[PDB]
């Protein structure tokens, strides 16, 4: 149909906003603290702890097979990436503050993309 076809477009819109989204959160991990799942293999206790692993290649994979149907599932797992890291990592940690820098960095992205979002439908 003419419909599903136009609700492919808005969806393919919201992938290319949130693809921006993405870049643009991820410019505030200069470090690369976030970038890939972190090692089974180097961290092998780490399911015991953390149920909802995430990070943003994983975020990007499920970006671009359209994963993401609106802003709220795509917060929901930037948000994982940063509680996952404040509850695995103490205060004390290069971890812990790199997560918090992210989070108070990405508000003002993520404050302006939620009216992009609603403003271009």
């Amino acid at each position: 149909s003419m419909e599903q076809v136009a609700m492919e477009l808005r969806l393919t819109e919201l992938t290319r906003l949130l693809r921006s989204v993405l870049d643009q959160l991820q410019d505030k991990d200069p470090a690369r603290i976030f970038a890939q799942p972190v090692s089974l293999k180097e961290v092998p206790d780490y399911l015991d702890h953390i149920k909802h692993p995430m990070d943003f290649a994983t975020m990007r994979k499920r970006l671009e097979a359209q994963g993401y149907k609106n802003l709220h599932e795509f917060e929901e797992d930037f948000d994982l990436i940063i509680d996952n890291c404040m509850k695995y990592n103490a205060r004390d940690t290069v971890f812990y503050r790199a997560a918090v820098r992210l989070r108070d960095q990405g508000g003002v992205v993520l404050r302006q993309a939620r009216r992009e979002v609603d403003s271009i439908g």
